[PDB]
């Protein structure tokens, strides 16, 4: 069941930019009682990630009432979103291509430091573009451990997040996150906990930290739409002791 372009589609043209290039965004949702967490940044997110990618739509209206509309069926789980530049254009180039795509599909801790560095792009950066290429690569890495998430560098050594979340460490009453000006996914939740630990008594500082730096830390938080949040006991060989943070702003992301 995928609602594609205003009417439900089992199969996408294989044409379609996103098949041949990964040439597009998406967002996951939380569905929760028939509503969707946090829509309105969800949209938004998207919008951003078509102005970066040149991708121009203006379906806005329409795709809000589908998430809707499926959420309200679905009742609770997972609402996927998946825009792409549709199909035409040669080669690479983006001329004569379009008019977008989109597709819709509802359904029902301990880090280890990973061994695949990401990329520095910051044309690229940010972005919850479809070139998750890395990521898989991460997650294979992963279930050789018995991790349940994994501590992400950049290629320069800068801790930016994890494999499908970001990540905050404190010590005191300063929070730190990572700058994602170079690389990862500036995730929904992640500006909502900025938010919150801004109008709260807690520092928040957004960083460039190498890996001993972040390993100093009081207390390690992970985060997502999807959590949204998780405490986190070691990180490889480096155990946490409270989770202070995390009982903070945990009913507060729920
Ligand atoms: C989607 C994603 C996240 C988290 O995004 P949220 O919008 O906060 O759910 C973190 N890292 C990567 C690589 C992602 O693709």
């Amino acid at each position: 069941m995928f609602l594609i372009n205003g009417h439900k589609q089992e199969s996408l043209a294989v044409s379609d930019r996103a098949t041949q290039f990964g040439d597009g965004c998406f967002t996951t949702a939380r569905v929760i009682d028939g509503k969707v967490s946090l829509l309105s940044a969800h949209i938004q997110r998207l919008q951003d990630a078509c102005q970066r990618l040149m991708i121009s739509c203006d379906f806005w209206p329409q795709l809000e009432q589908e998430m809707k509309t499926l959420a309200a069926e679905q009742q609770n789980g997972v609402l996927k979103v998946v825009i792409s530049r549709g199909s035409g254009g040669r080669g690479y180039s983006t001329l004569n291509s379009g008019p977008a795509t989109r597709i819709l599909s509802v359904t029902a801790i301990t880090l280890a430091l990973s061994p695949v560095r990401l990329g520095r792009n910051p044309h690229l950066a940010g972005i919850k573009h479809l070139n998750r290429l890395e990521q898989v690569l991460i997650r294979s890495h992963l279930e050789q451990t018995n991790a349940d998430e994994a501590l992400v560098l950049d290629s320069e050594g800068w801790v930016t997040e994890c494999c499908a979340a970001n990540l905050f460490w404190r010590k005191g009453n300063v929070v730190y996150t990572p700058r994602l000006d170079q690389a990862g996914v500036n995730g929904i939740m992640r500006q909502f906990c900025i938010r919150l630990l801004a109008q709260s008594s807690y520092q928040l500082v957004e960083v460039q930290a190498s890996l001993e730096e972040s390993l100093q830390a009081d207390e390690m938080v992970i985060c997502n739409a999807l959590m949204p949040v998780m405490p986190v006991c070691a990180c490889g060989d480096v155990s946490f002791s409270s989770a202070t943070l995390y009982e903070y702003l945990a009913p507060l992301c729920e």
